[PDB]
């Protein structure tokens, strides 16, 4: 017998700043490292930036109506800092929070619950011109003030609260693999900035304490469950090796406050571990979050690496590598599809932590058509979507308290690095790679689906 | 490139009391409940039983000087709740203590560090007959007086304790298979009286924590962490499942005070969740233990079983089933030979609580054949601990804090169910099925190895 999702479930829907809301420097706005980043010649598919975007910015209380129309029951999303703090530190933009005090009014309006991102990889030029951002401890602060902030100016209308989204994936890509900004590549500095961002995020919660007292907050990790290729035991070793280094090190560190100690020897003997400071333990320990946040596409599979092996497959000498998972589906840019894979994840976290969790992201990218009438069938998209769904139930039927799914992304919007033909969103947005066009916004198939997935709670899928 | 071993680090031996003792009915000793079980005809093989076992109640002299002679930094033995309250409860036997003492006082003398176990599976008769052992919370308090004498007799002199040593062994072999006493097969029975022993561990680490403040303690589990067969989600699904139920389930309350949510609502399902009373979870909270102790043979694989599936092949419908793996080797008797797994099951403790770890027993069973001028060539039992030890000290160079490795057993021993002639000792004891013989202890090769070992402290195996 399956538990019913529980009555007051979030099935939402999400979206980030940047990927959205174009008016890049309107209202005072100051200049984001994406905004510097993304016009840098070379880095983006088509030179493609957020300067534009969707326009959600102008187009909010239409894309509002469609959150509305659908009969959402939470909407996810990112505020831009380069709105509220130009600068980062420094003087408060009052348009820049009156534009997030318009659309939580509409959201509101419209019985929706807002979920309010505070991080979403845009902190402020100014404050990597300054110090460095997230290499600096100044930026823990500078984060708390800019937190603090919001809590004040927010915190009567806004229970559910996000702090850093996909820190994992914002600090490797930034310091590691040198995709994101700023473009470096030296694990040092990658492990040193991670250790502030945890700062930052403990620091933000405690004060959240302060100042929204009836509230619930907590980070959103960037989750791809590890599985053994086999029983070989060197296999299970690997995935001991690769569910630590790449899951727990950021999950630890949230529900706990502290390092897994397998993967912090590893960082010492490579002279990587983050430098501590006094008081580190303690904040991060007593910063302890209501949720864990979850964003989820894929497990990945791994097996034994040998100490001059694999640094196709992706590994650490030594420690795992990657390896194609025989048994599941993928998608055509070779994501697994994976669904079982959402309620492993979802019964580990139960199991190690004991938290609940938000579904912050899961959705399936892929070129739509617009057919003629402005019809969209996208039944992949359904079809990735129930999956996930089903699972989900099921992991709360095990006993996992999940607060609520949202789907990403509510509209088609920008990709960080590939431009916009490979589409995430429920809202078809007529626009491409080369143009604007009108900006329109159409229904896709999903939508409909899952607007009668939310009118019966998930009991028609 | 491996560490060493620590300099303090406990290479040890282990035995049990009724395995090694004799002298069952001798000054004083009350029946213990496997002095009943095993004079059951049909119960053990040819009848064997502990009435003389290896006489080590007579001989204990003889068998500490060959431990000194190997050199061993400690031994693990167990106290025979019997001996020191033949009735349970009720009055001391001080002829009793005195053996343990007498025991004790051999060791010190030698440089030996003793690690006493307070149960190993003896529970007095009598308290079988008053109230069932352990189904009844009456043996909370009477656990506690006896552990409490051992505290108070011995504290002074003996630095690490173990509780109670494989409970889920004592208790699943007990109540759900009916291989052990009281030779009941009823699962709901058995996690009730599993509760019970909870409460007992965690009330007798309390009254350590005043006994013996300078001490270390912890219960031992017998751990055999799980695999996925494969990398099928369903598999790995099943893996979650399994390592819950089989080993969280009794290590989560050992260090964290809480039993996991997925098996927890499982068992509720059937009516099989034990009675809990008011004050229950906060003692079992309360009682943090230094260290965890192990006791390895194999790891298990498992898979996915359906519904109407698997309750040859074990498991739980809708939850997991075994299946052989078929990468690992095998001993004669057809257990798993599987060193990799130690390693793994190290780290899992490490990663998920933290603690230290003392291995309490680790050991190859077979067939030795004695040849003439008193020689005993068990180049499979070096070969079999040799792997063993080079996974810890992987397992250490990893970051596990291992205490020590309790090799099992020092002289050969008495099975519980299978007589004499699968041999565990370092120590040959010349006596078999039919015959005491002489009762002669015999220096095996594996003797002279582990010696070794001992003398370089793990830097030549
Ligand atoms: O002589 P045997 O029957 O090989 O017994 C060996 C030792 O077994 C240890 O416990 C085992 C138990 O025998 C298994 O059936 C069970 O599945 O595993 C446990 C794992 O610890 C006992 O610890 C010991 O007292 C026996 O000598
Ligand atoms: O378009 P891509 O490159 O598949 O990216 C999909 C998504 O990747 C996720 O990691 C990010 O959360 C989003 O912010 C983004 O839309």
């Amino acid at each position: 017998h399956l538990k019913p999702f529980p009555p007051e479930f979030l099935w939402g829907a999400a979206s980030a700043a940047y990927q959205v809301e174009g008016a890049w420097n309107e209202d005072g706005k100051g200049l984001s490292v994406w905004d510097v980043f993304a016009k840098q010649p070379g880095r983006t598919f088509k030179g493609t930036n957020g300067d534009v975007a969707v326009d959600h910015y102008h187009r909010y209380q239409e894309d509002v109506a469609l959150m509305a129309e659908m009969g959402l029951k939470a909407y996810r999303f990112s505020v831009s800092w380069s709105r509220v703090f130009p600068d980062g530190n420094g003087a408060v933009n009052e348009k820049g929070l009156d534009f997030y005090d318009r659309l939580i009014e509409e959201l509101r309006n419209h019985g929706i619950e807002p979920i309010v991102t505070l991080y979403h990889w845009d902190v402020p030029q100014a404050l990597m011109d300054a110090y460095g951002a997230w290499e600096s401890r100044r930026i823990i602060d500078d984060f708390d003030r800019y937190a603090v902030t919001l809590f004040q100016r927010f915190g009567d209308r806004v229970k559910y609260w996000v702090t850093l989204n996909q820190q994992n994936i914002f600090i490797s890509f930034g310091y590691r693999l040198g995709l994101h900004p700023p473009g470096v590549k030296d694990m040092k500095r990658m492990y040193e900035a991670n250790h502030i961002a945890n700062l930052a995020n403990a620091k933000v919660i405690q004060s959240f304490r302060h100042y929204v007292p009836d509230g619930k907050i907590g980070p959103s990790f960037a989750y791809s469950p590890m599985y053994p290729y086999d029983s070989r035991p060197e296999n299970v070793l690997a995935f001991e090796n690769a569910e630590e280094f790449q899951n727990h090190w950021w999950m630890d560190v949230y529900a706990w406050g502290m390092y897994p100690q397998a993967a912090w020897n590893y960082l010492e003997s490579q002279g990587l571990e983050p430098t501590v400071a006094p008081g580190d333990w303690e904040l991060l320990q007593a910063a302890k979050p209501d949720f864990m946040g979850v964003n989820y596409y894929q497990t990945t599979t791994v097996e034994h690496n040998p100490p001059d092996g694999v640094g196709t497959s992706s590994g650490i000498p030594g420690l795992f590598k990657t390896v194609r998972n025989p048994h599941v589906d993928t998608t055509n840019w070779d994501w697994a599809i994976d669904p079982v894979g959402l309620r492993i994840g979802l019964r580990r976290i139960a199991n190690r932590y004991q938290l609940p969790i938000l579904i912050t992201e899961n959705g399936l990218g892929e070129f739509d058509t617009l057919e003629p009438g402005d019809i969209v069938n996208d039944d992949y998209r359904i079809d990735y979507l129930r999956r996930h769904v089903q699972e989900i139930q099921r992991a709360i039927t095990d006993g996992v308290d999940v607060l609520g799914y949202c789907a990403w992304s509510f509209t088609d919007l920008l990709s960080w690095l590939n431009g916009y033909q490979k589409r995430y969103g429920f809202v078809y947005v007529n626009r491409d790679d080369e143009s604007e066009k009108d900006l329109r916004r159409i229904k896709k198939k999903s939508f409909y689906w899952y607007q009668r997935v939310i009118e019966t709670n998930g009991a028609e899928l």
